[PDB]
């Protein structure tokens, strides 16, 4: 079968996260996709706000970014990877919970496991992941921003 | 009578400039208003890709601008200053002319009239000087659009 593929075009799919399914084996094709979907709507807004939020940030930002987008498209990320990634972002879209979100992604930072607080241990890290774990923070601070703006 | 009411609400203008009613008397207003129109569509191009060139120079760009688009789209520039935008803004609807609006803007700059160059003095304000300093952002803008596309 080819089911990672029908998910990718399936429109029916929103950029929000059920933390309920934050670690579910039989959810992670849909979750990974929701995170994919979800960050290159972070950026969307960061490009409507170019002239407001670091605007020499923006291209470097997103382009570093395609590398797990792609993963993320094609569920190629760890289990315990995504696990953290999607609390990170799932905070990210919960009202006055920034700081949990900056709680969760400096657990993802250290290679530990981070699950959503209030809700519902090691983790490998090449270069390759470092790489994006880095740029995530720039739309964890965007988010701050954009937020407190509006 | 106010016509630059007019013919800023007119939809029968177009952003093409002809380069034979850059000095003329009677053609002032509607030029005026063709100059407006074109800087607009120029900030429009330039929006749509953002990201790509230089987004951290784009709000200081508009802000610079908006007093002369007021001016032009009320017929307030003397007639050297219109002659001297137009010309840079003629040439550079050309793109194998980007050389000719780059030369016709050094007059502009140095407050010396640009007349067409393919087909005598001016005096500059302050606020003026910083409008002139803006549309170089525009011709380095239009440039990179049309090499990269």
């Amino acid at each position: 079968m080819r089911i990672q593929e029908a998910i990718a075009q399936d429109k029916t799919i929103s950029v929000i996260i059920d933390p309920s399914q934050i670690g579910s084996t039989e959810g992670k094709p849909l979750l990974s996709m929701k995170c994919n979907l979800y960050i290159h709507e972070i950026l969307s807004r960061w490009k409507a706000s170019l002239e407001a939020y670091h605007p020499e940030l923006f291209l470097d930002t997103k382009k570093a970014l395609f590398p797990l987008l792609l993963q993320l498209r094609r569920n190629q990320l760890a289990p315990d990877l995504l696990i953290s990634l999607a609390t990170v972002l799932y905070h990210l879209q919960q009202p006055k919970e920034i700081n949990l979100a900056v709680q969760s992604y400096m657990k993802l930072s250290i290679g530990n496991v981070a699950w959503p607080i209030g809700v519902t241990a090691n983790i490998m890290i090449d270069e390759r992941t470092r790489l994006w774990i880095t740029s995530i923070k720039r739309l964890i601070t965007f988010e701050e921003w954009y937020t407190s703006n509006h």
